[PDB]
């Protein structure tokens, strides 16, 4: 179907333009001030606000198992909420069982997501052990199935973690594949002797869960992959970025020269974790995810100053929240409680009221955080995150005025608590469009089940890439 | 005029890809791999080279031995197909009579495109109603104010908080040269004492502390009013830090090292050669620490520095000599229009700091960016202007007073080996550069006239005036 | 007179010990275990308490009628724990120092309860200014002179007069003492802020934000950096200027800050109060920071060593004279309270935190202060020849301040309703008992003026060395 | 046996007193002006030259040239007294290491000594011997490695494990912060670059593999409460992570060595290879020269507290078992005799630091930490007679013909220092008076030192109210 957005302003990472957008086939066909337009062609009035690109969500976990349980929101409910709040792509990560194949694991995930996702989506591929014919697999999800991007874990002693041997190990064989090597990165030993103490004193509560992960254990686990990254000489990416003093790791690394990018998450941006100390059990444990939210109310802030100067790059979700009856599993003990929050529905208004209404950012610097960084990052750019001649139709009609109070009242989730409870937020989408067809508008929702496409993507992304080819012959 | 670039890497600042570049009337018409042009288009192959849209110097004093002429000459086989002049009229004297002088005299010598900028050296009475001129009827969105120089060129604080809040009102692009022009002079007097004479005694009259200093304060009172501020020729590790560590707190404040600073340091100050070291005297000096060119590349690379340019002032060494009893008396320049862009690459990418589109973000894009230029220059896309350059990674260039394009007898990148250069340059369309050929029409550079509010600038400015308050 | 504290813990910044403290004659006589002494001394039993050296404010200005005058805050200060203050000279621009140190003088020598020393605000650098500066440090016995930034045209001085000032006082052995914020910002900032139609207190932090104090003490490092002389940054109020400081320490320049009890123990969200007069009672210069996280931050820095002493900046000032600026906030007359709560103030920030011992809280409360001052070991030490003037600490003795409970007839207290977990027990000045289970016994112009001789050593050793060593010079040629 | 040193300027870490000492059955007994003394004593002008206290090298290695001609050097140099490391293997108790140790240096020893003990592995049983050390022995220092994979390296969960363990005991917890797992890789790529040189030493342990170490020794200390000491600061990126780390909370004390305050590891590239190797250390010496101007200034200001040595002498004949392959080359260089010396000359001399802070960085700080103060670093009545005259001006130029070594190679070879020990008094006993060595085998004993140095522990047992 085709489809016509007139009289807007098209928002960029590079610069901004006042001109009409027309999508036929699921890309943008023209852009220009008059345009010439063939047969059924439905025009939808912008009226001076923003044309952006929709966001491209680097970080879901929609199918994440933990403690036995899956997460609340699917690939269907899950892409729904995205796309209700402006996010037109996602990246999920697909998560192993420790020993068993990735392989099975990938088809798996591509199958229920195929039937089941609203929006295009991609797939990370989270190596939750270095077993035995690991590498035959990689090679295989690289070459043939179209994913460029593994994820490694610095936590989750015997269960997830890698030591800092097997940590070089997959750095340097990751670099070979040319993929993006993605970290959690806490200290998941330290994390381990710290649960054994707090539950021994007797702290049962969420909060526990805060105080046997201080922002301390993250900072080193960055900073040690980070080092490890500039020996091997490959890039590195940080996900989850929780704490002003892990920030402050990439930051210092920057300028340094090692190629470092850092993803703090909405949920890291919009609130922080004093609210583990609630009363109300259920709210605080709500909360709980890992790394968890900094107990310093001053981190949202200084976590979006850096996202403005450029030294954090990306916004994600780390959406996996659990309901309630899930969560209270671990009512008497913290670390049996689900890990994960939402944040996909969330994610570009949070953003947005914290950096741009603020003054932090312009609404060109937006596009990149919210899209275009992630793009030339996972190696997607011309076709997502930017409104060109040649690029999917996946576009949204941003209104910087109208206002929001997130609220677990009105959220597209299935969880009954929402970690931005009662923000008021500046600038939310009116017009979401995906795959050159309109899914939201005047706040009633048209998505179809199973429309979503499978995005693949190329290794070695010249964003990445192009340094590190250059710095191996002057190593030698 | 109809020509195609055929089997080009095009890089940009966002992204690179193999197409061919097809370019008609002064702009780039079409960008494709399997372009269907007419029969008997001139075309140029570029056989995997790099094609990359040709620099725009944002730091030149050409006008005040080498004319405009030989300066855009220059700048044309070094890559640059656009400078932006500094407009110095004498303090007190009117703007726009200096800068009519200056757009007259470009306009008939310069070999590629150009704009102005306008440096403010006195704040007189009826400075304001010339500069509403110079902005909104001349096309000059740039403005420089110093607070170096005592009693010359010097603004106070209270001057720099009128000048910054006039000129934001205006949403110009405030430039300022940043170093104490007080202490600076407390400093000449004792090294005058002392009895060093010499071009050295020009780097201890400004020392790295008094830059850094004049840049805090700089920085201090943009913040205040909130309004950008453009740091020009950033020469020191320290001045530099100023800057890394105010972008991350709010102010919108913006780094330019010249090609001096990121190729060369200070030390041939010292030289016994006094011709040698003169010609490398220019304010702010080029710091004595071997570091820091590494330093301030390191900056760029992470995005704390944010364009490049040259500072270029071409000075013979008989009009150097003027100097030869008293340093203060020397005329402040050095030399780089033609080098920028290679010495740049060399020390940036070449050593693997950054890759090749970042090294058009801070040879061209950014600038443009800044000064309200883009997607006009700056960028290889359809209906953007045809200044193209196709470089050469690999191809070797030795920096020398003997092969440059200048009159002055020394260079002050004289012996550095270089591994990527220009091989082609196109400018409005037509090759001026090719196979060491130099192919310029006197007086073809056409003026470049700039709107005010720069959208990469102003956009946060005006979501701060509605927030702070 | 004659007095023996026994069974205590004598801490001095270096070490602590469990000894006696045999004092007479104003002086420290005998410290140990098993004290021969007569059998008829009084007798103050301390019970494994700690014995520090009495604090010493290195800045008050108490002689600015007051509510207030140099006996009422001498009082203060000893039951707060602090045996000696340094009081600024405030002089009229353009006037004699000489004439102003004398006035000082006599009004303080007859009023004081305490020991006490002299700073002399240099408030304009007029012709004949260097012989009366000459003559106070040779002859009166004055090694500290704070020069202005702030205050144009009234105060302030331009860089070219601070780095000829700093170059005299470098050439006398004096510590150049420096009120860093920008005069000329400062005004424009005051324009427009009352031109919006602000003229309550809160326009006053408003018109002095933090940058312009952290930009003053960067020029102020600069300068003193190119001349090689010690800077001292008085009232530092802001994380932005402490970071300055930190900075520069690691880079060469021999810079000296001081935070004062208002900064490490409260913030200045009580400006936008809505009872005029209490936002008035926290009108100071430098401002507190409108950042609540402030006060955690400075004293971090005084426990890692890149902030030296406390002062308090004490001046106090009555409901009725503040309301001179009701309508302006401009003309409120810039003093705050702490000569009373400052030890006090310093041990629950810093040591009940567990950020500093008890060690580097005598540090920085005296020893530090000393040091730069010239008055090592003569103060802050527990030392044999060094003067009684002792403070039996109780770690664990609760004191909530309060309006009521102060030693001061100001309406207002910055540190109103704030918790502290240490207080002092027996205060003992001059050898004399002058606080003593909730007892003041003071007597009004008991207190020495204390002469300071130039060039401490603790600054201007590292100095006489720099200046053999400024090496690279004009080439030959 | 009785002493007296008149006209003299004694130099503490606090202050500069002008006085006269005077020492008797080997402490300090009075110091005055006039002083009432016995008739048959010894007079010493000191003609307004510095009397300082002498100086502890809280890093050597002297057993693993022997003990006698070590703490001999280091009487010549102005310490007089050294804190040995005893380092027993992976297969050998920590008690009969001691003992090993111990019984070697009572009957060598020219100077007081003390003993750090090296956890090389936290096994079963070793719990035990750590508090026989610490209760019944006088040892409360000890050092763990994140170095050496398979050999010395503990896990992160074994730090863990022994910080807490260390913390209760109230010892002082020395890490040598290197990454093993790290380092071992790098080993391998280098060594399939074809690097086999000392250079290939430096390029195997760049610096930001011990600033890793470090920060994550320090981020475990900081879960724990304990305080925790950085033996052998060597590069500007480990001494900026103390420094960070310092204005955060976290209890850490960082001791750059003579070797990084004084020379650089350019000379790791030397042509001639024997040169290069005795270079060889670990952490390696940077390969930045800027790194000991750095590190010198951190000194001043505060962020780095104590100065070592990290003495370890090996001949050329020994150093060359790793002629092929440089990870067999001895790790090990000299520093005992020139430490003093050279940090004159890096930071009083440039006037980075005045003679009172010069005293802090060589004796008083080192005091302080390892509960040996005021009996050490300090002039005072009642504290030990280990006094060194010094000569700002006296002429010192290191060389491997005039150096107390029995190595070929001197790291300091041709450095011109100014400012040298005129004499050093140990024990109440003159042992070097300009020039003339007069020092005894075995005269040296061993200081035991109690637990819980308040210096430390202090702020710890604070901070264990606080949190919780």
């Amino acid at each position: 179907d085709r489809l016509l957005i007139k009289g807007g302003r098209i928002i960029n990472d590079d610069q901004s333009l006042y001109a009409d957008v027309y999508l036929e086939d699921g890309l943008i066909k023209q852009i220009g001030e008059n345009l010439i337009v063939p047969g059924g062609v439905k025009t939808i009035e912008a009226n001076g606000r923003m044309v952006i690109p929709g966001g491209i969500d680097v970080n879901t976990y929609l199918q994440k198992p933990s403690q036995g349980m899956t997460a609340a929101d699917d690939f269907f409910q899950g892409t729904r909420a995205a796309l209700v709040g402006g996010t037109t792509m996602i990246i999920d990560h697909v998560v192993p069982e420790p020993g068993s194949s990735l392989l099975t694991s990938f088809e798996k995930w591509h199958e229920a997501a195929d039937t089941k996702s609203c929006c295009d989506y991609s797939l990370h591929v989270d190596i939750t052990s270095w077993y035995d014919g690991v590498r035959e697999e990689l090679e295989v999800l690289v070459q043939d199935k179209g994913v460029n991007s593994f994820q490694v874990y610095m936590a989750y002693k015997d269960v997830y973690q890698m030591s800092d041997s097997q940590l070089y190990e997959a750095f340097t064989f990751l670099k070979g594949l040319g993929a993006v090597i993605l970290v959690h990165a806490e200290n998941g030993d330290l994390i381990a002797q710290e649960q054994k103490r707090i539950l021994e004193m007797g702290i049962t509560g969420p909060e526990g869960h805060a105080l046997s992960r201080p922002e301390e254990l993250e900072a080193e686990a960055v900073f040690r992959a980070i080092t490890i990254a500039g020996r091997i000489n490959c890039p590195v990416y940080i996900t989850k970025v929780m704490s002003k003093s892990a920030a402050d790791i990439i930051a210092l690394a920057r300028k340094k020269g090692p190629l470092v990018f850092g993803e703090p998450i909405a949920a890291s941006l919009g609130t922080d974790g004093t609210h583990y100390w609630s009363k109300n059990w259920a709210k605080a444990a709500a909360f709980v995810t890992s790394p968890p939210l900094s107990p310093d109310p001053t981190t949202p802030d200084y976590l979006t100053s850096l996202l403005a100067c450029g030294d954090l790059q990306v916004t994600g979700s780390g959406h996996c929240p659990y309901s309630t009856a899930q969560k209270a599993v671990g009512k008497d003990n913290f670390t049996l409680i689900p890990e994960g929050v939402n944040g996909i529905e969330e994610r570009m208004t949070v953003v947005w009221d914290k950096a741009v209404a603020t003054g932090k950012m312009d609404e060109n610097q937006f596009v990149a955080v919210t899209s275009t960084n992630a793009a030339k990052i996972f190696n997607l750019y011309p076709r997502k995150g930017r409104i060109a001649v040649g690029s999917d139709a996946d576009v949204v009609i941003w209104d910087p005025d109208k206002l929001k109070t997130i609220t677990a009242k009105s959220h597209k989730s299935a969880v009954e608590y929402n970690i931005f409870e009662g923000m008021e937020c500046h600038g939310s989408p009116l017009v979401v469009i995906s795959q050159g067809k309109i899914v939201f508008e005047d706040g009633n929702i048209n998505v179809n089940k199973g429309m979503g496409r499978f995005i693949p993507r190329k290794a070695f992304p010249e964003h990445l890439y192009q340094r590190v080819k250059i710095r191996n012959k002057v190593f030698g």
